[PDB]
């Protein structure tokens, strides 16, 4: 049928996504700027699409309640028909996969820790064998699912760990890890993507850093609903774009050309 | 029902073992792809047979003749089922074979003899003394030929037209002349290789600067293929056990070949 406007999920993470100065008298996708904005602008003038950039409106990532089996998050937005793709950064893994559909990485990550400077923490093995420096995850997202299912001794240790944590570890937004690692005097660590932990070392006041070797290691993808005829070309856009060096441009600008701790 | 593998001698991915004369079959060899190779077929249910590709090549699509090389050229001919190899996925690549999510991480990287006085591609481009060169048929080569890049465009007119010819046929080729040219020579090559080699004897080389793109190696099947879902999320699995990185650690253990 006629060409219609694509609705694109999307999180409000920065600096992949934010709000613009001025936004309060902007409309529609000027309101918004980041790296998954300009990625989306690119995506659609490859694949010749207009779109419409909608903030999920539960703020969540993507996870499956394991009683009722919903999903939430930008994930369900696109299992239930309430969106037609997802630009943000959506981790790649397999459960997401047996429902949605990624094109292949458009940036890489891995687990990582941030610590307030001067904790006494070099990496995931040091926080494992203490109790007095809590440490957590995000919400709904592939970060707390890794340390969920992870055999591995260290992470099952500090899954089990953090899963009967009180008060409570976890965060609904990455924001709010950076609060409690900002304002904890070291006694809070928060396990987040290396994307992201290195984005906020750039950020006044400066104070937090990445600390260890990354987890894992693992990309960000752009999703579609399973079968989406959208899929095969946004996939090779992405690929373009990598190839002509885009993909690396935006994560200089929006990470390091807009730093704020230095040259 | 025997699913026919393509893959390619590279260590150490793909190796001949000792004795390898008396074995037969998938046990002749050895290396971080066999073990990759087994657990995939394990996930996704199928027999299979490794088969080294006829003409030693990653898989290039010549200009004239349009037609595809290499391992590449094995799927799209429909001489193989699958390529289980460091292959790296590729557009021009992808719209004729598909590729699972990648299975390892890579960049184009450089290589030079200890002491050589070069720290970066705008380096190498910037003067003629020291020569530099790819591998054929390959994505190296590739990068380079497309670039827009000023630098590695530069570096392609140099090395397009350099004389003796600056590519090679193998990657151990490759190496073997940057062992031997005095630092007269710098291997532009990926960095798993790189770094592979760098911890082997004699301990000669090295890496240098910071790698010039972002990409990583998938499993490719024929356009279509039946394997192609089942495949994926078997690499989705084994790198969420953690499996992967192990196998890399594996096959990237470092013995103390090169100092302590
Ligand atoms: C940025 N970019 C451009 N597109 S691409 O050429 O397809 C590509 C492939 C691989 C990577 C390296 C990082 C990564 C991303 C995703 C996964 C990984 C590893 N591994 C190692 C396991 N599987 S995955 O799909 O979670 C980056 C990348
Ligand atoms: N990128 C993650 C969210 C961040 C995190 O879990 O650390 C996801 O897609 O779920
Ligand atoms: N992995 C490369 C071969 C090595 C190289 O080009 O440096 C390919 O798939 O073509
Ligand atoms: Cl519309
Ligand atoms: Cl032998
Ligand atoms: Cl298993
Ligand atoms: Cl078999
Ligand atoms: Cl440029």
């Amino acid at each position: 049928g006629a060409n219609k406007t694509v609705v694109v999920t999307t999180i409000l993470e920065s600096p992949y996504v934010m709000m613009k100065k001025n936004h309060e008298m902007l409309e529609g996708n000027e309101r918004y700027e980041g790296y998954c904005v300009d990625l989306a602008a690119e995506i659609a003038k490859h694949c010749g699409f207009k779109y419409k950039l909608t903030i999920v409106g539960d703020g969540k990532y993507g996870a499956r309640d394991a009683d009722t089996k919903i999903w939430n998050g930008m994930v369900g937005e696109l299992v239930y028909g309430k969106a037609d793709i997802a630009i943000a950064p959506l981790t790649i893994t397999l459960v997401r996969e047996e429902v949605i559909d990624f094109s292949k990485p458009f940036m890489s990550l891995g687990i990582s820790i941030m610590i307030k400077k001067g904790t006494p923490i070099e990496s995931a093995e040091d926080l494992s064998k203490q109790t007095e420096i809590a440490y957590g995850t995000l919400d709904s997202g592939s970060t707390k699912e890794f340390f969920r299912r992870s055999k591995i001794a260290v992470f099952d240790k500090m899954w089990t760990y953090m899963r009967s944590a009180e008060p409570s570890v976890f965060v609904r937004t990455t924001a709010e890890g950076v609060a409690r690692v900002r304002k904890s005097k070291g006694k809070y660590a928060y396990l987040l993507e290396s994307t992201m932990n290195e984005y906020i070392e750039q950020r006044k006041p400066c104070d937090t850093m990445k600390v260890g070797g990354n987890l894992d290691s693992k990309g960000y993808g752009i999703a579609t609903p399973k079968g989406s005829s959208l899929g095969n070309a946004v996939n090779l856009a992405v690929l373009k774009l990598n190839e002509q060096g885009l993909l690396d441009k935006l994560k200089n600008k929006w990470w390091y050309d807009k730093g704020e701790c230095g040259s």
